[PDB]
């Protein structure tokens, strides 16, 4: 990464072939773009420095990072980077236009069910549990990906996922204690296990479809303390069994007891497969 040189011959884009767009995001800024040949014009979502010497390595390992992990199919794709003088520091990756997953699970919520029978049409576009494991097992892949690879993401969350074309989720950082294991509140320790605490609130919210984490209620030192002495989350409104105890299993109070993201993989992609199961034997008796 930051020790690995950037590789300027692969990745550097030309300033002028881009067109800014409106903000995604305000914090640097993430603006969405027009790019002319980058891959004949196509949308992408840029992060930009303000016209910071800090900030600009931050920006700079972020892009290091980026080309060094380099391709999975459930992570943001990057495409290039300004990074030569004459303009600001830039990243650009690919514009997932269906925006993070919580927003978008959220306007669904009139329109979900179980799973599907005939006549499938009346269940248009509707979401389903398939979905919802589908989205989960997509993430887990993802972080596996990014475990095996000595990866920690440290937001790992909702509105860090992007919906894609064909019910795909990738996983992004646009740079939230609801989020964090205790380890991380109370050691300010970070390590793939912390992000395993935070993929079990991320199921929540898949499985609350969009809702915010520990609903009505403050999060002040009671909050800690309770985390700490053991309290969880109860079952979000449209999870199953099975999901709700691997969320449990994520909010381990001892880091190495949690599932690693591989066990998450395989455990995840068996919830699947079954619910795959029941669903066929549903379509062919209704
Ligand atoms: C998790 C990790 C591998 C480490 N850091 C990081 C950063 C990103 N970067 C972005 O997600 C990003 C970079 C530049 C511009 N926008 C970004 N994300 C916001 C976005 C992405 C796609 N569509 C809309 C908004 C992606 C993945 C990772």
């Amino acid at each position: 990464a930051e020790r690995l040189p950037y590789d300027a011959s692969k990745w550097e884009f030309p300033r002028d072939r881009l067109k800014l767009g409106k903000p995604l995001g305000r914090g640097g800024q993430v603006i969405e773009a027009d790019a002319f040949g980058i891959d004949t014009c196509r949308t992408v979502a840029v992060k930009m420095l303000k016209e910071t010497h800090s900030e600009h390595r931050a920006l700079m390992s972020e892009l290091k990072i980026l080309i060094h992990i380099g391709h999975h199919l459930n992570v943001v794709n990057l495409l290039g980077a300004c990074t030569k003088p004459g303009g600001p520091l830039m990243v650009i990756v690919e514009f997932c236009k269906f925006g993070n997953l919580s927003t978008y699970l959220r306007s669904k919520r009139n329109e979900f069910v179980p799973y599907k029978v005939a006549p499938e049409d009346l269940y248009k576009d509707f979401l389903t549990l398939e979905h919802l494991i589908c989205y989960s097992f997509q993430v887990a892949k993802g972080m596996e990906f990014l475990a095996s690879r000595k990866c920690i993401h440290r937001d790992l969350a909702a509105r860090n996922i992007l919906l894609s074309e064909k019910n795909v989720v990738k996983i992004c950082d646009f740079g939230p204690l609801k989020w964090m294991a205790p380890e991380t509140i109370f050691d300010r320790v970070y390590t793939i296990q912390s992000d395993v605490w935070s993929f079990g609130v991320l199921l929540w919210e898949i499985f609350s479809l969009g809702a915010s984490p520990y609903p009505g209620v403050k999060i002040d030192e009671e909050f800690c303390r309770r985390l700490k002495e053991g309290t969880r989350m109860r079952a979000p409104d449209y999870t199953t069994p099975e999901m709700y105890q691997t969320m449990l299993d994520c909010w381990h109070g001892e880091p190495s007891q949690r599932p690693t993201f591989s066990e998450l993989v395989e455990h995840l992609g068996n919830l699947l497969q079954a619910n795959a199961q029941q669903d066929r034997h549903h379509h062919h008796h209704h």
